[PDB]
């Protein structure tokens, strides 16, 4: 197919834009064949280009699996991504409607977008510098610092409740059509100046939801609804950077089609969990398949760095989450959130943390760091780096959470079930390591190294129910030999230890008939508490290769007793034990806590 050029500073619209000798100037050309686009098609904006006060809203057209759209860069690399800065213009701006009542939200009203892709499929969007900035809010993360007031040091936020929401990409499906095959590579998204509030408006850095095609009036419109599923397949989000946003940092799957996932009667906010299982049927068809999100970086996100939403077996591995939650406070926080009809409250949804799954079915979260979510202690009532929410199957294996303000690892409430989180480093994580406040059975935590230094525990001390712990390192990282409180609560008989490694305590878990005790962390392992303490300069995971590794300290030593101590892990969610950290294969017994000499 045709491949058009634009370019900001050397471009003409009176230009046929089909040729880099003569190109267009304004994405204007771009939006008015934007829905006539085909197969094979490219948009190419130039490198060193601003498209400021300008948007790229692409709608109801698809590639094919052989000749798929792109919009992307052209030109000198060096120039830097193209921009596209809508800065909240009205031009930017379009109707939400979910169509139906999916929560206790606003999720109705006008939402400013600089990149929207609506029932677009097999489109590739890469290589573009995003940002939707309010040049009267200046909060930037690179500065921040807790300040007891609102707006010191000439910083300046918008509290209202009413605020409009704004994204920098928005996917969108309301065809009731499957929205597949999206690809969003090396974006640059930034400034995207959103309600601190909203949960589900498009309203952060990325959002991907999926509405009705028409409102549902009685049950009998659920025999052509149920076949008219406005649904994500095949969305991947790569090599992209989330910075300084408003509210969510990567947001992918809020359906209004939880009305059949999560089995509403009324369809008026009322819904039935069951035992927090979610059938696989279910979440295929109402729900988002072959979701990936890998080698992304989130910084600074108002809320929460990375959440999937009704997501079926979503894959999450590689992305860094730095220093996130930082609107999740009181002194931000402050107005009483709007819904659609009045007020949720004062402090409603005052809570987020790292990267987590919303009643996805077996998700898997896998090589991501997470530093220091903010605000724990300044009214975040969350500011973990993991959470295993509302949901079945939820996999953390092989992650490194350091410096968060509440924990490592929450598991949520009665209807979060069938959690594995294997060989993860936690280190320095503050007021606790695991939150197991009032969380569902089926829960396994096993092969962990956990370093927890003065200003935390093993427990938070409002976890209160079920968790299998098994060959866990346990690190006392204080001058004395603490008495840890390893049991609080019975919740589905509560917490449940054997065969862990207990380093520098002066007591073990009353369960634990096959404890493992060591006095000096130094006998264990190489170096604890030695990994890093904030995300590589470049946004990147640091590198687990070679000889040399930044990780090198969690090495158990020749003789360590952690060589070999292990038992023979049978994962109570069908998960089977494959390697380690650093992907070394599991040989014979496995060796006390995350990684594998
Ligand atoms: C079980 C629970 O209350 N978990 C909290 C999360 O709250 C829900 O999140 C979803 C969005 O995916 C809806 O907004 C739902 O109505 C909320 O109750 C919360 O999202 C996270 C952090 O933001 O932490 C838990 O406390």
């Amino acid at each position: 197919g045709t491949t058009y050029y634009v370019s900001s500073e050397h471009g003409s619209d009176d230009n046929a834009g089909t040729s880099q000798k003569s190109p267009w100037k304004t994405l204007n050309k771009v939006n008015e064949i934007a829905s006539d686009l085909e197969p094979g098609d490219s948009v190419l904006l130039e490198y060193g280009s601003e498209f400021n006060d300008q948007w790229l809203h692409i709608h109801d057209t698809a590639g094919t699996p052989d000749a798929p759209i792109t919009i992307s860069a052209y030109g000198d690399e060096a120039e830097g991504k193209p921009l596209i800065a809508s800065n909240g213009v009205e031009g930017s701006q379009w109707y939400q409607d979910y169509r139906a009542n999916v929560g206790n939200h606003k999720t109705r009203g006008t939402v400013s977008t600089t990149l929207l892709l609506k029932d677009v499929s097999y489109i590739t969007v890469s290589n573009l510098e995003i940002t939707n900035d309010d040049e009267s809010v200046y909060d930037p993360i690179d500065t921040w610092q807790w300040t007891d007031t609102a707006d010191a040091d000439g910083t300046s936020l918008d509290r209202s409740a009413d605020r409009m929401d704004r994204t920098g990409v928005a996917g969108i499906a309301e065809n009731g059509s499957t929205m597949s095959h999206v690809t969003l590579d090396n974006l640059n998204i930034h400034d995207v100046d959103g309600n601190l509030y909203n949960k589900h408006m498009a309203n952060g850095g990325i959002y991907f939801m999926a509405h009705l095609p028409k409102e549902r009036t009685s049950a009998a419109d659920d025999a052509w609804l149920k076949e008219h599923v406005s649904r994500f397949d095949h969305i991947t989000i790569r090599n992209s950077t989330v910075k300084d946003v408003d509210r969510w940092g990567i947001a992918v799957g809020y359906t209004a089609y939880l009305n059949y996932i999560d089995k509403s009667s009324r369809w008026q906010n009322d819904f039935d969990y069951g035992d927090g299982t979610i059938d696989d049927d279910l979440i295929a068809k109402y729900g988002a398949t072959n979701v990936l999100i890998e080698n992304n970086t989130i910084i600074g996100a108002g809320g929460d760095a990375i959440t999937t939403m009704y997501c079926d077996r979503p894959v999450i591995q590689h992305n860094v989450g730095d220093r996130v939650s930082k609107h999740i406070n009181s002194v931000d926080y402050t107005a009483n959130v709007l819904n659609n009809t009045g007020n949720a409250g004062v402090g409603y949804g005052r809570v987020a943390a790292g990267i987590w799954p919303w009643r996805c079915k077996d998700p898997v979260f896998q090589y991501n760091e997470v530093y220091s979510n903010l605000n724990a202690d300044h009214g975040n009532g969350d500011g973990q780096a993991w959470d295993a929410d509302y949901g079945d199957g939820t996999l953390y294996q092989y992650n490194y959470s350091y410096g968060n303000s509440f924990a490592s690892l929450m598991i949520c409430n009665w209807k979060a079930v069938n959690t594995t989180f294997r060989y993860n480093i936690s280190q320095n994580d503050k007021r606790g390591v695991f939150d197991l406040p009032s969380n569902g059975p089926g829960n396994h935590i096993y092969n962990n190294t956990v370093y927890v230094d003065a200003d935390s525990r093993v427990l938070t001390t409002r976890s209160n129910s079920q968790a299998q712990f098994e060959n866990n390192i346990f690190i006392n990282a204080t001058d004395e030999k603490k008495t840890e409180e390893w049991n609080i609560g019975g919740y589905y008989g509560g917490q449940v230890y054997d065969n862990n490694l207990y380093v520098n305590y002066a007591n073990t878990p009353a369960s634990d008939a096959n404890a493992i005790v060591a006095d000096d962390v130094a006998d264990v392992l190489e170096d604890a508490g030695s990994a890093p303490t904030a995300a590589q300069a470049s946004g990147a995971e640091y590198s687990r290769k070679g000889s040399t590794t930044v990780f090198d300290g969690y090495k158990p030593t020749t003789n360590s007793p952690a060589i070999n101590a292990g038992k023979v892990v049978s994962d109570l969610n069908d998960y089977a034990v494959e390697h380690d950290f650093f992907g070394n294969t599991i040989k014979g017994k496995p060796d006390l806590g995350a990684v594998e000499s």
